[PDB]
């Protein structure tokens, strides 16, 4: 199956930075979400949930149908708290009706990332919406009760390997996890709505013990009051994520371009590009523009 990119008609790098100022200015004033960590960390979450289902085996899945926007995928229990995002970005779709839902949700990920001071990630347009009946069933996103060769073999469906898996999950930096969503509760660090390398510092240095949640899981707890999932607890039990995190946690720079590349990627899968499509956009930040 293939999914060519269509680039909305007449649209131009203008539009899509008019866009982008509108979640940016959006993710500004609505500061208080989730007790004032504000909503970028559920943005950047549902761009990587709907980029996550995608299957390099049939290109089913994938952010390019937008296919969160129906029923089966918004209820999935793995996508428990991403409404949050959704309605945020109800708004910006009602006054840009023509961007297509891929691009918004996807576009709501860059933005989020970006405005919370982490590295530029390019971005390319031309995701169609594709009917109900696309929309890939529920369980092709992963667990975090799992262990490093689970974590390995789910990203292999992804076409991640060991060092896009391991900069992808510095995510977790951001946000938090909430027991009412994923039977998880607690940040991984103090920055948490700020794009750092923190994860992988706090994995290093921080003193971990194995305890169990109000919900009966077992997650990492440090005596700082961060919390790991098991599965990212799996990248330093691991020798070979283990040297990666080092690397991230030793170099913020190398950290931040790498995970630029592999969210791009991710955000990219199942896509193709027409050889006369438009190069990647990079979006000013509001900072950058004086906004
Ligand atoms: C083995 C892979 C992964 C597992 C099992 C996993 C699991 C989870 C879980 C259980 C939560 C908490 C949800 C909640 O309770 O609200 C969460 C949060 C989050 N995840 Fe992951 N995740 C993984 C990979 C990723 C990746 C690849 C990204 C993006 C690059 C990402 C970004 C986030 C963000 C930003 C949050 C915070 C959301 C918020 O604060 O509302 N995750 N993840
Ligand atoms: O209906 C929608 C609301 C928010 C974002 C979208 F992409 C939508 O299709
Ligand atoms: O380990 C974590 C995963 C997602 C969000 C967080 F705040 C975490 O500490």
């Amino acid at each position: 199956l293939v999914h060519v990119a269509s680039v909305e008609k007449g649209r131009s790098y203008e539009d899509f930075q008019k866009v982008y100022n509108a979640i940016a200015l959006k993710l500004r004033e609505d500061d208080e979400y989730d007790n004032y960590i504000g909503y970028g960390p559920v943005l950047v979450r549902l761009a990587w949930h709907i980029s996550g289902t995608w299957d390099k085996h049939d290109n089913t899945g994938g952010s390019y149908g937008g296919t969160y926007r129906f029923k089966k995928e918004f209820n999935d229990p793995s996508n428990a708290g991403l409404q949050n995002g959704f309605k945020f970005l109800e708004p910006i779709h009602k006054e840009f009706p023509w961007i297509s839902s891929g691009d918004l949700f996807s576009l709501g990920g860059v933005t989020a990332v970006q405005e919370m001071q982490g590295p530029k990630i390019p971005w390319r347009c031309g995701r169609v919406d594709t009917p109900e009946d696309t929309t890939p069933d529920n369980g092709r996103l992963p667990d975090a009760d799992k262990d490093a060769g689970y974590v390995r073999t789910f990203f292999q469906r992804l076409n991640m390997n060991d060092r896009e898996v391991v900069a992808l999950m510095g995510a977790h930096a951001l946000g938090k996890t909430h027991l009412k969503n994923s039977g998880y509760e607690g940040p991984g660090g103090a920055a948490n709505n700020v794009f750092t390398n923190e994860f992988y510092l706090n994995l290093l240095n921080e003193d971990w013990k194995l305890e169990k949640n109000d919900a009966n899981n077992e997650q990492w707890d440090s005596k700082s009051g961060y919390m790991m999932l098991p599965t990212d607890y799996s990248l330093i039990q691991d020798p070979k994520y283990l040297s990666i995190v080092k690397e991230y946690a030793n170099d913020q720079d190398k950290f931040f371009k790498d995970f630029s590349k592999a969210f791009e990627k991710l955000l990219e899968n199942g896509i193709t590009f027409p050889k006369d499509a438009p190069s990647p956009f990079i979006f000013k930040t509001l900072e950058e523009q004086g906004l």
